[PDB]
């Protein structure tokens, strides 16, 4: 699993700032859109891309306030995340799109979805935003910090201060051990705690018994979409996963139209960094098909 990210960096004015992406692969034909989620970036998908770019333009983007992108003063709510990755696909002219999306990067990719139905080709997705009723249906395993970082004045101390969803949860949420340089390259954003607030932000905003309201609603809507959607998808699932345990995979397996599934073996919820190369090669193989 490769650690160095070889792609030569492209920045482009959004609403402002500067926003970082990796573009590579063909210029022409339907561009692959890679969203990362909290609190990764496109380095995320470094090894993924690499079997996609042989066929088609792969566009990876560093969301505002992560990565490579620059740093305005928001609060980096889900609706700031919403508004700059909007202006991001204008500004690159994008037309028709394959999504690829994971964790918050599946919030924002299913919504644009949700607006832009005609726009979007295909949707692979992994360990991916849905509305959860109860904290008892959120998944165990680290739900106390989970719970600890919506709780005020405690969750900003664990996220900002101690840098615990870089230091803690990420390499949690991988099965097998995160090398000192991959942590190097996750830690680079965000090496001073007053660049910190999207990283306690994004917790702070996911859809948990109906709070915060407006994600939990924007949320419920994209998922009412997906089910009645006949767009090609393609859905990730490894064991025991975070937000997508093998039990879930099954429900979607027996609700979600136009689904096929591929099991990745041992994952949590970053599977990009258990198995880079199953989700590339069969993204890869999945892409002709979409006409
Ligand atoms: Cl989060
Ligand atoms: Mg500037
Ligand atoms: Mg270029
Ligand atoms: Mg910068
Ligand atoms: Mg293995």
């Amino acid at each position: 699993i490769g650690t160095s990210f070889p792609f030569d960096p492209h920045y482009v004015e959004v609403l402002g700032s500067r926003m970082h992406y990796v573009d590579v692969g063909p210029r022409d034909g339907t561009p692959v859109l890679f969203l990362h989620g909290n609190p990764t970036s496109s380095y995320l998908w470094r090894n993924i891309i690499p079997h996609v770019a042989p066929t088609h333009r792969c566009i990876a983007p560093d969301l505002i306030g992560m990565g490579k992108s620059d740093k305005p003063d928001l609060d980096y709510r889900f609706e700031d995340h919403v508004r700059y990755l909007d202006a991001f696909i204008e500004a690159l002219g994008l037309e028709d799109v394959v999504l690829v999306i994971h964790d918050w990067g599946s919030a924002l990719g299913f919504h644009w979805a949700r607006r832009n139905p005609e726009r979007v080709r295909g949707i692979a997705f992994m360990e991916f935003i849905r509305p959860i009723p109860t904290w008892d249906e959120w998944p165990e395993f680290a739900r106390e910090l989970f719970k600890a970082f919506r709780t005020p004045g405690v969750g900003r101390k664990m996220i900002i201060e101690q840098n615990m969803f870089i230091e803690q949860i990420l390499p949690a949420f991988v099965v097998r051990p995160l090398t000192e340089e991959e942590m190097d390259h996750y830690r680079e954003p965000f090496l001073k705690p007053e660049w910190r607030e999207p990283l306690w932000r994004f917790p702070n905003e996911l859809p948990i018994a109906g709070e915060p309201a407006d994600v939990w609603a924007l949320v419920e809507a994209y998922m009412r979409w997906l089910h009645q959607s006949p767009v090609p998808k393609l859905l990730f699932w490894g064991e025991p996963g975070v937000l997508i345990p093998p039990e879930e995979a099954e429900r979607c397996r027996e609700s979600l139209p136009n689904l096929k599934t591929v099991f990745i073996g041992p994952g949590l919820h970053y599977l990009q960094e258990d198995n880079p190369d199953e989700i590339g090669s069969e993204i890869a193989r999945w892409l002709p098909a979409l006409h």
